[PDB]
């Protein structure tokens, strides 16, 4: 049951592998809060590819809203819809074949709100040739693109994320307009997924489209004619949170013939899952919509299988360091930290990097040409560069406290000869993800 | 003739005007970027589509991955020494996935791997576990759609000196040579990945004068007869001290072509006319062979007809080139210094439009105004004022039409739609808060809107 749900996260941690070990979503999302530290980003790469197989998805949809560095910025949708929509198609090929380099399968994009920056244009037309195009490239560059937000988001000022907003179309308004380029878009048969809008449509029904059956069934599965996979925009975003219950929610998503739940937080995962089950186990919830969601997603997930996975360098890392026996009994006190001053900001980042494993008393920036002056602290982490310049910077980093200093010899592995007796990691290189995965060994594997 | 362009690969620290000319007046078949354009995406971006129109080019990054990463796209990478304590398959499959950015992004060529033996940018002292590791990365490279060119033949590690700093030397033996450094160089050469080479500016006392750069026996003796190696051969950059403080550019060029190189690279495009002009010195009096210009000229041919590539990250140029609207402008009026009114912070876009502004303009001053309240007065000899979301209200809308009509152009880089709320203004649209469409925007402003 894993499987009708899509999490996001916006950290890695144990608490994330517990819950994807547990529960077994089907569909990642990836935060900035992951992304912005590219050493965690490709150790959840490396995570994601051990433990089967997942939909990796992000929100980087060009211009306005863009999240991976990787992907050279894009003007957007507006600027994109003022011209030859096959500029749009090159745009999300290129996009796409990057993401699938870097292990991504899914792109929550285009938009195809009706503009009234992330909007091809005001003309519902343009909007489809460029939204067509769009989905095109994208799958062309190895990328399932999810087109958003059923029915259209385009005509409120109103944020989801705020308030549940309104949108006082007619129907015969939507299907003219909002609704053209969903419906053009399937009746080409490019594929794609569908996100649902937390948007009111007073004019049509109450339920806000992610949870309306009318919305859902009558004009996306039957009038529309879409079989494919239908996820909701994120269930915790105010719009529904404020105004329904989370059983409420998963309850109408899903007799509404939603596929997938998109919670913005993993951690969500086990209320939500729980209400689910809860929900089909007292007969809340048709099984055979249960049963039919599933399938789609086995279908995509099968469909998905990509042979790129950029969590090797992660691998790369964990499997290039080298450790002596380390005592555990030391591993859980206050660290000093001895860190190059300022490649540079590859020292720059270490500090961090080690808050997330051990607790920190301080930072202490020492010259490489002199060496670490004097110091004392319960465990010692010596980041060691250029030891054996000569003797006295040698000698500043070996009279540390032999019994509580450990020497990451993260530059020139040689220096290691001149540290008999001791502490030693060696990671052969300074980049964070190293670091990262020296830390790991302490903690793992070298005690 | 008009092909000797083909004998030089030159590195662009910068993408402007000059460059355009160097390019199209001597058209050099290789382009490398250096971070003074890839630093600046909307310069590299525009440069990549320059590129795209102006005929076929070997475009190369020195994206080693680990220490040198000039490649925002491609992910960082440990390194070399950390990638050979490791099956070499982990590298090949790095390779793969940064060639397959790399082609995404427009480039064809890498000057990786690194098969210097150490003595972090080496796979490490052991030439097996170099050469495995070094064969992995140009299959992986390769696979992923850009040309390896292997360095520094026939082999930099056994020195400490820097080519940068003056011309090292390598005291190893030619059997030594052979044995080690060059075992991983024999490797590549054994497969059937295609690859350039490119020559370390070192002296091999044990084996002959010249560095290996200038050095006949080296390049033609050892390389392209003993090891068989019938592809492209390029200098390491000419300019550096190891070999400018020790020869003539005409010394460089001659000895480095009649020794049997094909490719001069020069870490500075605005070298080209001198050393080019040096080359064409030295065909017309004969200290040059025509012979070695012209199958140099076929190599050449023949790497770039092996690259026809169907991506370029340029069309992103192209589109913030195409949403650009202007009214019509006043020449005259361009030349004065502009005060730059900037939304206070997308955030980061603001943040950029000086930058971008300075390439284009003299600029007098930069104001930072409040978008929920407008510019304060203000008066220049040019004014751009950069709106952001000028209808929220009269007041602020007031704030902006204020501004003296006569010297202000209003660029409205939001919502398109206050453009309504500017009648008789210069006035230009660009659709986007991008410095690619800002820089865009001063093309056109300069260009075709006047």
């Amino acid at each position: 049951l894993g499987k009708l749900f899509f999490c996001g996260f916006d950290d890695f941690n144990e608490e994330a592998r517990e819950v994807i070990q547990k529960y077994r979503p089907a569909g990642v999302l990836i935060y900035p809060g992951v992304l912005s530290k590219e050493y965690l980003f490709l150790d959840f790469m490396n995570f994601l590819s051990r433990n089967g197989r997942f939909i990796v998805s992000s929100d980087h949809e060009g211009g306005q809203l863009e999240v991976l560095k990787y992907v050279p910025s894009f003007p957007g949708n507006l600027a994109a819809g003022k011209v030859d929509p096959v500029f749009t198609g090159r745009y999300c090929e290129m996009a796409g074949r990057i993401m699938n380099t870097l292990g991504f399968n899914m792109v929550f994009a285009p938009v195809l709100d009706l503009l009234s920056l992330r909007s091809f244009g005001s003309d519902p037309e343009v909007v489809a040739s460029h939204g067509m195009e769009a989905c095109m490239g994208y799958f062309k560059g190895g990328v399932i693109p999810c087109i958003k937000h059923f029915p259209g988001h385009g005509k409120t000022a109103d944020d989801s994320h705020y308030l549940l907003p309104t949108v006082n179309a007619s129907f015969e308004e939507l299907w003219r307009e909002d609704l053209l380029p969903f419906r053009r878009i399937f009746q080409s048969r490019v594929k794609t997924a569908v996100m649902t809008a937390h948007v009111k449509y007073p004019a049509v029904d109450d339920l806000p489209a992610t949870l309306s059956k009318k919305l859902i069934t009558e004009v996306l599965r039957e009038k529309l004619n879409f079989k494919g996979l239908v996820l909701s925009d994120a269930m915790e975003m105010k719009a529904i949170s404020e105004n329904f219950s989370v059983e409420e929610a998963v309850r109408f998503f899903i007799e509404a013939g939603g596929n997938m739940i998109l919670l913005d937080n993993f951690r969500d995962l086990p209320v939500y899952y729980e209400s689910l089950k809860k929900l089909i186990e007292d007969g809340s919830i048709e099984r055979g919509k249960v049963e039919r969601s599933i399938k789609i997603v086995d279908e995509y997930l099968s469909a998905l299988e990509n042979r790129f996975n950029s969590g090797l360098i992660a691998e790369v890392a964990e499997r290039a360091i080298e450790c002596t026996r380390m005592r555990k009994e030391l591993l859980g006190r206050e660290v000093v930290l001895l860190v190059p001053s300022n490649t540079g900001d590859d020292y720059d980042l270490i500090p961090e990097v080690a808050k997330r494993f051990f607790k920190v008393r301080d930072v202490i920036r020492y010259d490489i040409e002199a060496g670490p002056d004097d110091v004392d602290g319960e465990l010692i982490f010596d980041f060691v560069v250029n030891a054996s310049k000569n003797e006295q910077v040698l000698q500043a980093h070996l009279s540390l406290p032999s019994d509580r200093t450990i020497y990451f010899i993260i530059r020139n592995p040689f220096d290691a000869k001149f540290f008999p007796g001791r502490s030693v990691v060696i990671t052969h290189s300074t980049k964070p993800i190293s670091v990262y995965k020296s830390f790991q060994h302490l903690l793992g594997r070298c005690s």
